[PDB]
């Protein structure tokens, strides 16, 4: 997280560290997020060879006692995913255990398909992720209040796909999600509308967020 | 490390954990060995933005009594390192303090400047490095039995200089130090006379280690 500041440790109960290691053996960090029992969402990106969810954390250093440590029986890809548009990057993950709901390890609602968020709201990313396009990831959870863009601040501008994707960040500041963050959670009045997706290499505003309201039809079906 | 075994915990009280900022804020890992108080010997490739150096460990992911965390103040490279031959690979690490010397934490002893190491000799290599050419970094240290080779073995088998490097590891084995490995010591009759550089990207033998020996009449100016 570029731009943010330090979570207060344990108030973001949903928020899930994971550990992947990928197909040729690196470790590599992601986010997700805890809504149900068993099921974590993330970015389809972070796929890897085996993955460790850690729930609970503040500090991932750091061994404490709220912390859930669970390993992913399966990963769930969007069927539609293209590896190159950059489209439908979401994933289930399904634990190899359901988690025990405590203060500290809870779900986060999830909106209604008819939920769709506008432009200028304020939504806050949280993550482990890079700090600094040349600053390293971070052991303690940050966090970064991102405004919601217009389509025109990504398409004509750059990029996108609106009905799928959110463009999020106003390039007045610099602030941003970025690498070791993808598959994080976009929270708008405290719902999961977002998951980082995407950006600039140079970290700079706006960046892509995968729709959550979109896909929620695909989430209900595959969880349930 | 490739085809060895766990060492036993703590019996290499020289071992030194590298936890390198590199420049594009990426977190990598060397090897590296005590060999004073202040002073700590690893290969030139291991430079970073900032290296963090621990000492007493043995699983690197649990805060063990014997540890000792320090900061490196400098990184002295050897003045003809370049960056194609591979050549003059190794580096000094001054500490930002002196260590405390314990149980677990004590240094190696260095060759003698006309202490060669013969072809033949059987020694140890040790490291918290890849497992396999495809599987992930070591959280405990481990160690692997290698054989120094004839210059034959690297030269009109591939690349070398015999001066300043060593041959190591029958083609007879898939032992082999690789990524992560770096930078860690070449145990042979007490004494470090190899410092893990390079080899091929298979990792398959022989590999090539820089010649401690060669090198004494510079550490001792630098230290000392």
């Amino acid at each position: 997280i570029i731009g943010g500041v330090e979570s207060i440790p344990h108030s973001r109960p949903y928020m899930a560290h994971l550990d992947i290691v990928t197909e040729k053996g690196l470790r590599v960090i992601c986010g997700g997020f805890l809504i149900s029992r068993q099921f974590v969402l993330t970015a389809a990106h972070c796929k890897g060879r085996e993955i460790t969810v850690i729930l609970g954390a503040h500090d991932v250093r750091k061994r404490e006692s709220t912390q859930q440590k669970i390993k992913v029986e399966k990963q769930i890809i969007h069927e539609s995913y293209n590896s190159v548009p950059n489209l439908h990057d979401i994933m289930l993950l399904k634990l190899e255990k359901k988690v025990e709901l405590t203060p500290a390890v809870n779900v986060v609602p999830l909106p209604s398909p008819s939920d769709f968020i506008h432009p200028g709201a304020m939504c806050w990313a949280a993550g482990w992720g890079k700090t600094g396009v040349r600053d390293p990831t971070s052991y303690t959870l940050r966090e970064v209040e991102l405004r919601i863009m217009d389509e025109k601040a990504c398409v004509d501008y750059r990029y996108y796909e609106y009905k799928f994707q959110v463009c999020v960040g106003s390039p007045t500041t610099l602030r941003a999600a970025f690498m070791g963050d993808s598959g994080g959670p976009l929270l708008c009045a405290g719902v999961a509308h977002g998951i980082v997706s995407y950006g600039h290499p140079d970290a700079k505003p706006p960046a892509i967020f995968t729709r959550v309201s979109t896909y929620v039809p695909w989430i209900n079906a595959v969880i349930n």
